[PDB]
């Protein structure tokens, strides 16, 4: 049955690309914690991310972030295959620019001062075609690249130089913003929310299952709390 | 006034396919618990099933499944006729498949997998033109004959062959769907159940009895209890 494939969920750590797994997942595809793994999915993309070691998460199980759910078009209750790819990889030139949909009232450079300072002692990966998003510089934006050195051999380094045209490029339907609200945008109710999970998930993930058997999904859910607990955006989410 | 025809009742028993009769029955056509019955009834139709010996049920009373009474065209205070037919029957092939209402979801083989078990160790008769319902595989699910070997000679056996087109066949209006709701679907209200025997199928039943007689039958019936103990589906059930 080709036991590769695992079901991905929801990761509990705040870092922005960090893939946790379970202790027995790295010692058979002899990966290190700094290694360099290649994912794959739908639309034939591909994907580069860094594996992070924890012993603590969970039995056997890996952990998958947001920022990259979006990017490489994952949803819940799907089946992803990682493998190593020891490729050496060293980025030359880049050239990121943003959407013309999240810049309004930003003027002057804005390169040199916000995106060298990050990537520094970071060493993430980057692919073709993708849209990361970055937090700070008291706003949510982000960039998209459409134009550098073939794929991939992309590696950020200060040694690396950038160039921009002056023509920002508008977004299509095919990607989805990521300034909306998901489920790492809920904080404080973890034994309420973890409820919602056994009860929507199944209906809504698994429409054939249930238009074969014959359990009746529940018709209605009624959240309670003071105004402000948060029944707005959890709803919001968990759709 | 050919003392061989009884009213028609429902049954207690959770089986299948059992016909459970009183002690002074079976000691007339002299007929063990393990012979062949042959029942008839309107639209010149046959049935045959397994009569079950039983001294625990009542005192003078047949007893009747309902898998049955909508395959024969059976209703609620009938009279039935039953006589021994000891025919010696074996089925060589057969050729069963379903009506295309309740096959949603379903794929590949279906006959060598839950056909085969349940028919060994029953020794279940059919007869053609039926329409045999099974409950079981996380569905409900029936099948029915369209060719098969000449009436009757149909015994179930390992050593008998099947086969298929790969086209089902939708149902008519002559047949009623036994996935809705009988009395046997009620379970717990026993006491108050048999009430609604003896108050709604005395008008429902014989119409010109009351379009003859100067009684006057209960204009409304009214059911209480909290919501779900069942006053909907008892209605239904009645109806
Ligand atoms: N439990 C929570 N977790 C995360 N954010 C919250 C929570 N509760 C409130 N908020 C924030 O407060 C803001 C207002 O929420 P509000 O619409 O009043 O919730 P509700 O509609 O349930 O009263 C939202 O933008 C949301 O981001
Ligand atoms: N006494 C009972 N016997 C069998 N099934 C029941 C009974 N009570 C409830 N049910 C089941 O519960 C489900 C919901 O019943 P419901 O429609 O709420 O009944 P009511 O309309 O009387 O409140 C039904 O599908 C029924 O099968």
């Amino acid at each position: 049955n080709r036991p590769n494939r695992l079901i991905v969920d929801e990761a509990i750590n705040e870092d922005n690309s960090v893939v946790s797994l379970s202790q027995p997942k790295m010692d058979e595809l002899q990966l290190f914690r700094g290694d360099t793994v290649l994912l794959k999915g739908k639309k034939r993309r591909e994907a580069v991310c860094i594996v992070l070691s924890d012993d603590t998460c969970s039995d056997e199980k890996i952990r998958m972030n947001r920022v990259v759910r979006n990017n490489l078009r994952v949803r819940l209750g799907d089946v992803i295959s990682i493998q190593p790819c020891p490729d050496v990889k060293y980025g030359k030139r880049i050239h990121v620019l943003p959407i013309d949909d999240t810049v309004e009232g930003i003027t002057g450079n804005l390169f040199e001062v916000y995106l060298k300072p990050y990537f520094l002692e970071a060493y993430r990966p980057i692919r073709k075609g993708d849209i990361f998003l970055v937090r700070g510089g008291m706003r949510a934006v982000e960039f998209k690249v459409v134009e550098t050195d073939p794929s991939p051999y992309c590696i950020v380094a200060p040694d690396t130089v950038i160039h921009c045209e002056g023509e920002p490029i508008k977004r299509e339907d095919e990607e989805e913003s990521l300034n909306e609200v998901g489920y790492d945008d809920i904080g404080g109710c973890r034994k309420q929310l973890a409820q919602i999970k056994e009860m929507v998930e199944l209906p809504l993930r698994h429409p054939a299952l249930f238009k074969a058997i014959g359990v009746k999904p529940p018709r209605g859910i009624l959240l309670y709390g003071p105004p402000g607990t948060g029944k707005t955006l959890i709803a919001r989410a968990v759709a």
